[PDB]
């Protein structure tokens, strides 16, 4: 199965955002840090009231939830986890809107229907090179003539390495790597900003705007550790050593690569 909810519980804010978060303010609480994010994203689609957003991989809803309450505008996610997807849909239900609200169990290649904007954070990393091309086609088909999509991934940085760039690249780092793409991003990858531009721009996008966020993770990731630490017994207890070890391994290792510029997380904005 996938990792039980009750586990992301021990370390994701209350809105159980996953993904880098936004520190506008350095005193920012990590849950506020991440309603930053999302406005920081959804601020960059222009949203109108009325307007229908796709969330590509929407997790556990906090980005459609805020757009609908804060922008007005119909919504409709994607989602792999069956543990979202219902999770979601309670949420919707739960709430009251004469905003529409849907939540699919689909990935983006079955998806075909006309909206006016796309948001997609932390989800890319997980599709595969391979598919690159066909989501920038099926992302660009979907938009209007005035659309635009945000696409918030990490990315590997430049080359740089030159009178600067810890041209460092052995074991302390590529092991790591391993471990990541097994366990964090199986069947996932990492892209160059070189190949976003590419395949995007290859159907006919248009990169507008570019924005790092590589110190904004590092903090996130602390925090995330420093929480599931602190819950360390009841995450024991309700998956194993293993798991646990696992993610702080992760979460810990992961905060000192952008730390060092090792890796970044860039938000694209890319208008069809
Ligand atoms: N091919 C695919 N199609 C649709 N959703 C996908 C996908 N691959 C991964 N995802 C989804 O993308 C999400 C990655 S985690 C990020 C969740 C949310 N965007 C947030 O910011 O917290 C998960 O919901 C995962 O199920």
């Amino acid at each position: 199965y996938d990792l039980s909810d009750d586990f992301f519980r021990l370390f994701l804010d209350p809105t159980q955002t996953y993904s880098c978060a936004y520190f506008e303010r350095d005193d920012m609480t990590l849950q506020e840090a991440q309603i930053a994010k999302i406005d920081l994203a959804l601020g960059k689609l222009n949203l109108e009231p009325g307007m229908t957003l796709l969330d590509i991989g929407c997790g556990w809803g906090a980005t459609m939830r805020r757009a609908i309450e804060k922008y007005d505008v119909n919504v409709v996610g994607l989602t792999l986890s069956e543990n979202q997807a219902g999770h979601v849909q309670k949420m919707f239900d739960q709430m009251d809107t004469p905003r529409s609200r849907r939540v699919l169990l689909e990935g983006w290649e079955k998806f075909d229907e006309p909206v006016d904007r796309i948001v997609s954070i932390g989800a890319f990393e997980h599709f595969g090179h391979q598919r690159y091309h066909h989501f920038f086609e099926v992302t660009h088909r979907t938009l209007p003539a005035d659309g635009k999509m945000l696409l918030h991934t990490i990315v590997r940085p430049t080359f740089k390495e030159g009178r600067e760039k810890g041209l460092t690249l052995t074991h302390e780092l590529v092991h790591f790597t391993k471990f990541i793409l097994a366990e964090i991003f199986p069947g996932g990858w990492l892209p160059s900003i070189p190949t976003v531009h590419e395949y995007a721009e290859k159907v006919g996008f248009r990169v507008t705007a570019v924005q790092s966020l590589q110190l904004h993770y590092a903090r996130t990731l602390d925090m995330w550790a420093t929480a599931l630490e602190a819950n360390k017994d009841q995450a024991i207890a309700i998956q194993s050593q293993t798991v646990y070890d696992r993610y702080m391994k992760y979460l810990t290792g992961c905060a000192k690569l952008f730390r060092q510029g090792y890796t970044d997380v860039d938000q694209f904005t890319l208008e069809k």
